[PDB]
C-alpha cells in the first residue's frame, strides 16, 4: 500500500495529485484513486491507475534525474520498474496506448538465496525494502540521447509478499524532454501496458515461500533502454 506522492525532476519540486482528497490544483501527475493495488496484469488500471491526464509537465533534458517519493510504502518484497512513453503529440491526446512503453530503470532481488530468500522480510534482499517507512525516494536518470518531446513516466512497484497474488501499484506523470537527442528505443525495448506480462508468468504469480525454487528473480518486461 502506497503511491508516488511527489517528484523531483531536474532539481525542481513537483507535487503529486492528492488521491485521497483532490485539491483541484494543477499538477504533472495523472490521477490515482487511493493506495489499493491493481490485482490483475490485464487490468487497464495497470497503466496509470485509471488516471486520464494532467495540466502540467516538468522540463528535463536527457541525463537529468527523475526522483519519485512515496509518502508511505509497506512491502519489502518485489521489483521496482520505471518506464517512459513517447507521446505522439500533445499530452492531452496521449492515453499511453500501444507498444510505446520502455523501461529506463529497474531493481529486483539481490539476496544470497541461502540466508536471505525471496520471501525473507528482514533483512530483505529486495531494493524495494528501501522504499519502506515513509518519504522514501527513488532516482532514475533520463537515458542519454533520448529524442525530445512530450513523455509520460511511469513508476511501478509490484509487491510479492502474498504467494500467487501479485499487487501492482503504478502512477504516471508528464515530462517535457528538451534538447536535440535522436535516440529512440527499438521495438524490442517497447511494450504495451497492460500487456508486458501475463498473470500466470513465473515471475508474476508464483510461490514465493517455496525455498526449493531458484532464488533468482527475473524482472518482468523488456531489457532496460540505456540510450547512448
Ligand atoms: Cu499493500
Amino acid at each position: 500500500h502506497g503511491a508516488v506522492t511527489s517528484y523531483n525532476i531536474a532539481g525542481k519540486d513537483y507535487p503529486g495529485y492528492s488521491g485521497f482528497a483532490p485539491t483541484g490544483q494543477d499538477v504533472i501527475q495523472w490521477q490515482w484513486p487511493d493506495y489499493n493495488p491493481v490485482l490483475s496484469a490485464s487490468d487497464p488500471k495497470l497503466r496509470c491507475n485509471g488516471g486520464t491526464g494532467a495540466a502540467l509537465y516538468a522540463e528535463a533534458a536527457p541525463g537529468d534525474t527523475i526522483t519519485a517519493t512515496w509518502a508511505q510504502w509497506t512491502h519489502s518484497q518485489g521489483p521496482i520498474l520505471v518506464w517512459m512513453y513517447k507521446c505522439p503529440g500533445d499530452f492531452s491526446s496521449c492515453d499511453g496506448s500501444g507498444a510505446g512503453w520502455f523501461k529506463i530503470d529497474e531493481a529486483g532481488f539481490h539476496g544470497d538465496g541461502t540466508t536471505v530468500f525471496l520471501d525473507t522480510e528482514t533483512p530483505s534482499g529486495w531494493d524495494i525494502a528501501k522504499l519502506v517507512g515513509g518519504n522514501k525516494s527513488w532516482s532514475s536518470k533520463i537515458p542519454d540521447g533520448l529524442a525530445p518531446g512530450n513523455y509520460l513516466v511511469r513508476h511501478e512497484l509490484i509487491a510479492l509478499h502474498q504467494a500467487n497474488n501479485p499487487q501492482f501499484y503504478p502512477e504516471c506523470a508528464q515530462i517535457k524532454v528538451t534538447g536535440s537527442g535522436t535516440a529512440e528505443p527499438a521495438a524490442s525495448y517497447k511494450a504495451a501496458i497492460p500487456g508486458y506480462c501475463q498473470q500466470s508468468d513465473p515471475n508474476i504469480s508464483f510461490n514465493i515461500n517455496d525455498h526449493s525454487l531458484p532464488q533468482e528473480y527475473k524482472i518482468p518486461g523488456p531489457p532496460v533502454f540505456k540510450g547512448t
